[PDB]
């Protein structure tokens, strides 16, 4: 039950791992939405100056509002954060995994608190959902050629 929205690789990534989210959601309550923008670098360049009014990149866009538990649109930028698993050999599922339960992992918990940005147990409850969600496509790691792992 998540809104997709935008373009850019996540959409098909995340409709992969939908139903894995809807485990979650449904899980802590079954009854949000969370409304997913793909954008691309540049895409979100303008996005951030469409709102934010500067020119600038981010790894992800969130969208201001404290509800119950979220029920806002966010933005996702793969673009940006493939660049940094790219050197950080990280699995741009994992980091673009996070911005999804980004949504669920929110109102999993917290509700219009996320002191100090975020806690041990948002640090842990993000991992949980992480893992749990990422637990499906751990049948596909890597996600990249990388002819030497075997």
């Amino acid at each position: 039950m998540i809104r997709i929205l935008g373009e850019g690789k996540g959409s098909k990534l995340l409709e992969n791992l939908k139903e894995k989210l809807e485990e979650i959601v449904k899980k802590e309550i079954g009854d949000v939405h969370v409304n997913v923008i793909l954008v691309s670098e540049d895409e979100i360049k303008e996005l951030n100056q469409q709102f934010r009014g500067q020119d600038r990149p981010t790894d992800v866009l969130t969208f201001p509002l404290m509800e119950e538990d979220v029920y806002g649109e966010i933005y996702v930028c793969p673009l940006i954060v493939e660049e940094n698993a790219r050197e950080f050999n990280n699995t741009f599922e994992k980091e673009l995994l996070e911005v999804v339960i980004h949504g669920i992992l929110h109102l999993a918990g917290y509700d219009h608190e996320f002191e100090d940005k975020n806690s041990k147990e948002m640090f842990e409850k993000q991992k949980k959902y992480v893992e749990e969600v990422w637990g499906e496509w751990r049948s596909n790691p890597s996600e990249d050629s990388d002819p030497g792992k075997r």
